[PDB]
């Protein structure tokens, strides 16, 4: 592999949802310890657990991978991460201060900007602190969909600039903030970002060209904050060798070879390497180990519920919000345009939007439907839009310098997520009249859009002195569907999302079961191997975790456009 020659310190597996991150992170962790290496796998997604990957409890805490000699693991916990930062905050004073004085402390430091900072802090400490991370040789990072790590990549710039422009009062950080200790801190995470012998960047694709495009944009961004010396690693790609006697594999074969040929003009520089599609779930060791390297080397008739029968459930009620949800790359976004184009060729008012940050619908309606009115979240507007409205209704007050430190106060990097927020809700309010699809970002980000924990709300009430869970929480005006894939680390995800979804009183309407390959009767091998893996998640998710649910196949052509869409709905 061409990225595992001479890695730096530090390697970054950055994509789009679903693409491979996790499956190739431990691939080449477990190659560089069992070289002799000491190697720390991070794991910056919220929603993923490495430990059902590796079959170890990997948490918090630094712990070692005991099947891998070298080897160790650690997850990135934003809420364990924002305790300690406030137990770190607050136990200095705990009895010194007045306990009235105690809680008011306790009160400034529970919005979401210092929930946000404090998992920044300890990625930014990963990044540069040398004493944390003396004894490992190399520290391999495994991010988020591309559409919080591109914003997690882009904070340590963000804040430097912040806090060198003399502007260290984030008042939402609060007083006892103290972002000037870590001044220095942020801006060696820059530096060691921008370096190409300390960090090397993967990108990981698929060959399909929505999956390119959106790859490209993100090659673009990224080379715009400075990161140079990029990789590129194409992953899925049906063997040449299955397309043989099987027309499904054959139509999948020949689209992947095109995508291939039609990738983007900007990353045909970009060292490529090519992982092929293995007929195993990445799940242990011993199918781990065979990753990057290639294998030597009657068809199911599944009948299960289709998503005909979830849309006319959903158009039964004649209005409300159905927000999808799931594992990055499971098919959220062409699920959320095929039920916005069918209720729409319905008759019915739809708004399909997305809160994804990196998002670009064109990639999947490219035409311009009647009774459908497609949006999208932009941070930037979103941000300006928020910033103009706190200044009108709490600047008017305030005096000049006032006016002009609330100005300074706003420009903080932490304010943009509060104003998606903002956004979100109010999209949320316009789901009584109409129909709303709202395609979702990644499932930690959603998870903090949807305030279970009332940060966002405090925060925004601070700087502005019914809540979106009130409307979530009542299943006469939201279904919330869980998009997974016929998958065990997809299933377990889904499954962990829906409890997270239970516990704040989010009862999930249905699961979808996208691009089983069980449905889509395969006659290849490595095909059938694979649906004859699905089979026991199909089942588990039958009859454990959904009550109502459907199965979508996987369509040899790319479902987009209208036609391809709500094709998929009547199959
Ligand atoms: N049934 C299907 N058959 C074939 N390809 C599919 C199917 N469903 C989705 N895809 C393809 O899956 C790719 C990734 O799915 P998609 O972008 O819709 O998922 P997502 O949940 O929005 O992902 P991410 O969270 O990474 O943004 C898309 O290119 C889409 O073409
Ligand atoms: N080369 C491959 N061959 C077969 N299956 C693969 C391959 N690469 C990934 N997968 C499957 O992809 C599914 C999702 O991949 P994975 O969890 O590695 O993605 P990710 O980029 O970490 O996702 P997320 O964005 O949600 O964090 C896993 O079930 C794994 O089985
Ligand atoms: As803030
Ligand atoms: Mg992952
Ligand atoms: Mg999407």
């Amino acid at each position: 592999m061409k990225f595992l020659q001479l890695p730096p310190r530090f390697m970054f597996f950055t994509g789009k949802g679903g693409v491979g991150k996790t499956s190739i992170a431990c691939a080449t962790s477990i190659q560089l310890a069992n070289a002799g290496k000491r190697v720390l796998l991070v794991s910056t997604n919220p929603a993923s657990n490495v430990g059902q990957v590796f079959g170890v409890d990997i948490g918090n805490r630094v712990t070692p991978i005991p099947a891998v000699p070298h080897l160790s693991a650690l997850e990135i916990d934003p809420e364990a991460a924002a305790s300690a930062y406030r137990e770190r905050l607050v136990g200095p004073v705990r009895g010194v201060l007045p306990d009235d004085v105690v809680k008011g402390i306790e009160e400034s430091l529970s919005g979401a900007c210092t929930t946000e900072i404090a998992a920044f802090d300890e990625f930014t400490a990963l990044l540069t602190n040398a004493v944390l991370t003396a004894d490992y040789q190399h520290i391999i990072f495994d991010t988020a969909p591309t559409g919080h790590t591109i914003r997690l990549l882009q904070l340590p710039g963000a804040w430097s600039g912040f806090l060198e422009a003399g502007k260290g009062d984030a008042s939402c950080l609060g007083p006892l903030a103290g972002l000037e200790k870590q001044r220095t801190q942020y801006k060696a995470a820059v530096e060691a970002l921008a370096d190409p012998l300390q960090t090397r960047l993967v990108l990981v694709a698929r060959a399909q060209q929505a999956t390119l495009r959106e790859v490209a944009r993100t090659h673009e961004e990224l080379a715009t904050i400075g990161i140079k010396q990029q990789h590129l690693v194409i992953n899925g790609i049906l063997p040449s060798a299955e397309a043989a006697n099987d027309p499904l594999a054959a139509a999948i074969h020949e689209r992947e070879q095109t995508a291939l040929k039609n990738i983007p003009a900007t990353l045909t520089s970009l060292p490529r390497d090519l992982v092929q599609l293995k007929p195993f779930n990445l799940v242990g060791l011993d199918a781990l180990r065979q990753l990057l390297t290639d294998l030597p080397l009657a068809p199911i008739e599944l009948d299960e519920p289709g998503m005909g029968d979830l849309v006319d459930g959903i158009e039964a009620d004649g209005h409300g919000l159905v927000m999808l949800m799931g594992k990055g790359g499971v098919g959220k976004t062409t699920l959320a345009a095929a039920i916005a184009v069918e209720l729409a060729h319905r008759g019915l008012p739809v708004h399909l939007t997305t809160s994804n940050p990196a998002a670009h619908l064109t990639d999947t309606l490219e035409a311009s439907l009647d009774n459908l009115t497609v949006s999208r979240i932009d941070p930037h507007a979103e941000t300006e839009r928020y910033r103009q409205h706190v200044l009108e209704t709490k600047g008017a007050q305030l005096d000049a310098e006032g006016r002009a430190l609330l100005e300074e106060d706003l420009h903080s990097p932490c304010t943009e997520e509060i104003a998606v927020f903002q956004a979100f809700s109010r999209i949320i309010r316009e789901a009584g009249k109409k129909f709303v699809v709202m395609d979702t970002a990644p499932t930690g980000h959603t998870l903090l859009l949807l305030d279970a924990t009332g940060a966002y709300h405090r925060e925004v009430r601070r700087q502005m002195g019914t809540t979106p869970m009130m409307q979530l929480r009542d299943p006469n005006q939201t279904k919330v569907l869980v998009v997974t894939l016929a998958e065990t680390t997809p299933v377990l995800e889904a499954a962990k999302l829906q409890a997270d979804l239970r516990r704040a009183g989010i009862e999930p309407w249905a699961w979808i079961i996208n691009t089983s390959v069980a449905a889509a009767s395969a006659k290849s091998p490595l095909l059938r191997q694979r649906a004859a893996n699905e089979l026991r998640e199909i089942n588990a998710v039958a009859n454990h975790h959904a009550d109502r649910y459907a199965v979508v196949p996987l369509l040899k052509e790319e479902p987009i456009g209208a036609e391809r869409l709500r094709a998929l709905i009547h199959p």
